[PDB]
């Protein structure tokens, strides 16, 4: 009768779930599997480098709450696509690695196959999980092992090991539709115990200085209504971390992002709602949180081995931020008396200082230009274009964006993340692009560009609206670092007054040289009206930032 | 009395060992390590992405048989710097990753230090060593082991975990200079037992059919007299593998390298000088070699193992290919009746008829141009420059390039080696210019040229001169595969007619696009006789070529 | 001020989170550390061997549902330990693993340190979480850190790493307890969100011949009310796995596990709680379960990534089995039409029948003894001491006392579990007799009880309550092999008449020698009415039941 094969199954299974996207580099032995993809009415992304495919998948998937797939080759293409799902697994980005495989018998061996690798052995130190899959009967429950592990509990970054022996295996057709699993409640509601919930609310009640810290894993978790009424119900003031901006319009009147540094020294009570105290938070030690002492936790998050992981959580809250936020907030609208207006005195003032002192370096035009006038010209841009994406990294142009830049709406900036990664940039911007067809605006640092810059032909490829602006200042953080011996260039500058935009031009992209804020506010402008993929090499003072 | 720190112990070490470059990426917690080797002396060159820095290191290993030394960052730089290290030690190419890494009693602990990752438990599954230095006084010992793991043996990678508290970490100086180590006897000889040789002359004179296979071990040793003697004085006819092409001259009279699958059908001996019986000799296996059973294998390698991994080896001899083919070539010239006649006349018999085919194909003009007359004119260069380096990568533009392009002096070829990896071409022209002082042709496909093409701003940087050529036929393998729903471009393709020669324009580099092979040889000409960096952009048929 | 060191702080930090005994073997570093936990009040338990006191950590844990722990020493101890902590892994038992490591800069160089390992990398690839504490501060957030990985989500086993140099760090006595943490909700609930509750529910209720099967997970939950509420007011028949045997009595007339055959071949629905679809049910597939496509599952349980693993789950309940189990029981409640009487019948005939022919063999008193009549005596032991703790290892002394012997208090039959491990007896029955205080019956096969016989002495040594009873067959499976040859007794043979009780008298406990039922009877009666370490040699066929 009729037949199918293992390419048809991982397809069929593959789309059965509501996948649309595969980034991918072909090659052996996986090239007619993309492919078969493209013919089936799967788009497919094509990249020059699998880790740029890897990144897309990943920030797809934060988008999305789906794990975004990325196909590569064996070993070689398999390790560039790895060090994407570590950072994936590092961040909670649900994503499923798919890579190919060798024969099984002579890398067990190590007989020195092509593309020899026990990819299954290697990925497992990396990421969340991985599977390898044999039959092609079993492909459906592997692919479907594979996105239970991606979205559920914590999500993360796993493997899927595909032998390129599987791809022509030849079953029948009935009982292979048959074996594909579409899977129920992937990523399932977690409720928290009622007996957590009261504890965390005697704990809020109690407050003189309370505190809300939005992480990404709240604007991940795509409760947007919750959250916000959680802060304004409540009337407690909330500091959101880089990629929570947005989440609350971060002009928010309770918004105490402007004086961060004020309401997490003088806070009492500190309410995380899917934000770790890690490296980002100090730890929860130091003089960034006071005197030792002076502070008590809620923390909010599906994984309750966070808890406990750096200072003492005194009302740990398990669960999805959806349900636990929502009966918290159940709690709340029942019974609640008030944050203390004189905290939210002490943050308002403190934060329309600190905007003050920060005004006059955004309308000071000077040449060359300086870091916070062109930002400036940007805040504007994305004031005026609240629905864009915001790509970022660098150093000086990441630290200074994230602090300028306002975001008004949720799950609309995306940056280095928890490893603090330079090359997440154009990756992220192809994913941003696809997955939600918004414009793109993607601040880079000249440095951190570099390392994925080839994918400027991937943009311009698939027509994307990707407006790229180079924070061109000639090198790591600074341009003026220099050999003392006279021989060679200095250890973190670049060839000075590099063209960026002729890069742009060789693959039919536009490509601007900008030097003051109007001359990129107009650039700008025209390529986000347009919806062209553009490359804007701005001239940044390279005296002007810090290193570090 | 004078005090010293660890980021003085550590270049002292590396100064005191022999080493004079430093390939890396500056960042947290290793830029001023960079910057103070700058001061010491050593050349420090800079990449974009670690992993061009790795593979930079990896190259300048084989080219050096001294250790490469690639400096990287905590964990997202690491991960990128450590796929080259893997690959170093699949190619056996000595190198040493050096890494900073976190607090260890926060990643300890796993609570979210600043690019957290236990390195040293990561690298081990990957590489072929790896150490960790805590104490400063130990850093010259940790050099110490990091060296001689890489060189000795089967040389390969190795990782060397540096904790940024010790660069900090301060002692008394005398004491420190005490405990830096110059290493006796890295790579020590080692010689086989003499009845290990005998085993193997008894073979060779009982050939009938005998042949020599070079492999990339024998050009890593830097035993060319002796192994050129090999052949000539025994009259054996040889087959060069792919970086063991110009050890001897590839139009040698007795290179069998035109007549490649007679003589290794037809064979009944085999001499395998540094190589393995892996893919690329078809494990050993199937009608490469003729038929079951006609087959005896002679092996010269320095790891023991490698012996019966594929097939049977009758007559093993372990030992430095320097030692083991010079106390062969004694055995022969005490007795030794020649090689068979009619063998080696066979032999030339379909080596001249494969050549006379091939020569119609070098000569052909065709708009757009081809693969063979555009290899055709590169082949001329390589031959009026026999001493310059050529880099080679891609699928059409590697297979091709091999079998037209002929070497005339040992370790001038570069290329994917053992896992077929795309992406080492600008970190191996980089590593070629900066270790040799020779020229570099770094012969390119466009998909492969994709995985590292942003490092051309590195070339330019420090003025190398480096050639390049991008065999643009618009993707990968082929440029005419399509999108059979037609809303996307194929999976296989670019931007059509890219020109990569505007993107090096953009770091102040020579651009040129070409058409024919008569401007593509003035073009390369005119370059490698300026030594200025050049990319020429060549215009390749989009149908030429193989699909696979 | 007053000073306190790291030795009293690990102490300290378990006395505080409640633990109350400590399963080790002394040694370097760690024998100061036994000795202050038994000074501090600890009940310090020493066994020959680190593999049985992880055993007796494992089964702790299972039966306390708070972390059991196993202190041992470096590298060869912690292996043995690490042994145990993967099977409870696979068993899903709470378990912390403490040993102490050598220098942590000498190991790091692999230096050759005495018992040099990185036991914090060598742990990870076979347990849940691992950690490793550097600096005394941190060994509160430490302890928290192994109790939150050991209890939360599904339970298993962690490792926490204390090097020798931790231990003798002095800081200020006050902020050594201030560093301390108390866990707050170490195992939160997991309630199931109501959709699910609704699906699963709307499942059941259409099931024709609904079934449940309990699985050890329940047992170990300690819903012991709700689980027997949901059986009971359902009228669903019931199946419980090995450790799942007495939550309800397993004479229970609900309980269909002497029919258990047809009611997995038969049934329609099936209402996993807390069971794996695994080897132990045959993976959900086969003729075991029907026809393909007759199964529809529903499955409670904590680890979402459990559900889809072998066959579709066509309704997941993700959660804690309390909170799952009173949410079904909450609904059924509400509207719950009654079990189909047919289906109850049907089974109960089969029931019947099945017990009809084990019958016979049970009291056929044969010379010498067989397996049923000697188990037949021991099935009468337990239901005449419902409270006592039974414990049962090997393969024919294992299955059939499964199948004869009826448990009748949940959490009362400790056997090999998931990984079918040799050696548990005589750890599980040490932590038996020390955590509940109960009488301990340990039903062993010979070849079982030598992977762990040299604890007897463990067990003499504090004059635990155990009586072990030993199915001498002379062999595995059986005793009736031989060597073909002539020259050796058989690979899977015993000394014949192996006297196991004179062996016990060698440490002052009670041995006994027995032929018949009755003689086994009166010996166990007599040895637990006593209380004192007691071991009867049963002399069982050598030629009776099966084997492989
Ligand atoms: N759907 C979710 N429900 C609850 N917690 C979540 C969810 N998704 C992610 N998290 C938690 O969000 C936290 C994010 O921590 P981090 O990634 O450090 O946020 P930021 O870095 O913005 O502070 C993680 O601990 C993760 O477990
Ligand atoms: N100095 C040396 N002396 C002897 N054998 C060596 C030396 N350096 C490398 N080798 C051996 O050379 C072999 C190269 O194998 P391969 O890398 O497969 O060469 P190719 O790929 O050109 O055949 C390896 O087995 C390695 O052990
Ligand atoms: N507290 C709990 N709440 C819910 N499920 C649990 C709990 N503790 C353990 N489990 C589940 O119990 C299951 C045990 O499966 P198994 O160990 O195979 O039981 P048996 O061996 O009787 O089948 C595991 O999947 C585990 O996740
Ligand atoms: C993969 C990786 N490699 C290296 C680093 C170290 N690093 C941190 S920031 C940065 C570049 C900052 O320079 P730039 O992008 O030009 O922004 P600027 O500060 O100059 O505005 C680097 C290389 C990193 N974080 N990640
Ligand atoms: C890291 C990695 N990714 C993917 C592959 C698969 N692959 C094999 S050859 C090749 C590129 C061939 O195209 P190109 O470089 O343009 O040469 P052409 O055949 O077109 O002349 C690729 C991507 C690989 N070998 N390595
Ligand atoms: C650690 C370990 N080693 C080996 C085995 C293999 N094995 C399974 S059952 C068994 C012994 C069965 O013989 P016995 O314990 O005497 O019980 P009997 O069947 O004779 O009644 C063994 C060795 C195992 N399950 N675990
Ligand atoms: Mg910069
Ligand atoms: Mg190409
Ligand atoms: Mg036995």
């Amino acid at each position: 009768p009729e037949l199918t094969d293992g390419f048809h199954l991982v397809i069929d299974a593959l789309k059965l779930n509501g996948i649309e996207t595969i980034y991918n580099v072909p090659g052996i032995p996986i090239t007619d599997l993309g492919r078969l993809a493209q013919a089936e009415g799967l788009r497919v992304i094509s990249f020059r480098h699998e880790q740029n495919a890897g990144n897309a998948a990943a920030i797809a998937g934060f988008l999305t709450k789906k794990p975004g797939i990325c196909l590569t080759v064996s070993a070689p293409g398999f390790l560039n696509g790895l060090t994407a799902l570590a950072n994936a697994t590092t961040n909670c980005f649900p994503m499923i690695l798919i890579s190919g495989s060798s024969e099984r018998e002579i890398v067990d061996l190590q007989q020195g196959d092509y593309g020899e690798m026990d990819q299954l052995a290697i990925a497992k130190p990396l990421c969340k999980a991985a599977f390898r899959v044999l039959h092609a009967a079993d492909i459906g429950i592997g692919v479907a092992r594979a996105i239970r592990a991606a979205v559920s509990g914590r999500p993360g970054g796993v493997y899927l090991d595909l032998p390129a022996k599987l791809f022509s295996q030849v079953i029948d057709a009935d009982l292979g539709a048959r074996s594909l699993v579409k899977v129920i409640d992937a990523a399932p509601a977690q409720l928290p115990a009622p007996a957590a919930i009261a504890r965390a609310l005697d704990v809020l009640k109690s407050a003189e200085r309370p505190l809300i810290i939005l992480g990404k894993g709240a604007a991940y978790a795509q409760a947007d209504e919750a959250v916000r009424a959680l802060v304004e119900e409540s009337g407690i003031p909330y500091v959101p971390m880089s990629m929570a901006k947005g989440l609350l319009p971060d002009t928010h009147p309770l918004s105490a992002g402007a004086a961060r540094s004020t309401a997490l020294k003088d806070s009492d009570v500190v309410l995380l709602v899917g934000a770790r105290l890690n490296w980002l938070l100090s730890h929860g030690k130091g003089k960034t949180w006071g005197e030792p002492g002076s502070k008590r936790f809620i923390q909010i998050d599906i994984e309750p081995r966070e808890m406990d992981s750096n200072v003492e959580i005194v009302a740990p809250v398990v669960g999805d931020i959806g349900s636990c936020v929502e009966a918290l907030l159940d709690g709340i609208r029942k019974d609640w008396k008030g944050a203390p207006s004189n905290w939210l005195e002490t943050l308002r003032g403190k934060r329309e200082a600190n905007i003050a002192k920060m005004a006059p370096k955004l309308m000071k035009n000077s040449s060359p230009m300086c870091f916070h006038s062109a930002l400036g010209a940007l805040r504007t841009v994305i004031k005026e274009r609240p629905d864009a994406i915001l790509v970022n990294e660098g150093c000086n142009t990441l630290d200074l964006a994230r602090g300028i830049i306002d975001m008004y709406q949720p799950r609309k900036r995306l940056d280095v993340g928890t490893w603090g990664v330079m090359g997440i940039g154009m990756g992220f911007a192809v994913a941003a692009a696809v997955e939600t067809g918004k414009p793109v605006l993607a601040v880079e640092g000249d440095s951190a560009f570099g390392f994925s810059g080839m994918e400027v032909e991937t943009i311009c490829r698939y027509e994307l609206p990707v407006c790229i602006v180079i924070f061109n200042n000639n090198g790591i953080f600074r341009g003026t670092d220099t050999d003392p011996t006279g021989r060679d260039p200095g250890t973190t500058v670049f060839v000075k007054n590099s063209r960026y935009d002729k890069m742009m031009e060789a693959f039919g992209g536009v490509g601007v040289n900008v030097t003051t804020p109007d001359e990129l506010k107009r650039a700008v402008d025209e390529a986000m009206n347009s919806g062209k993929p553009t490359l804007i090499n701005a001239e940044i003072d390279p005296a002007a930032g810090s290193e570090g």
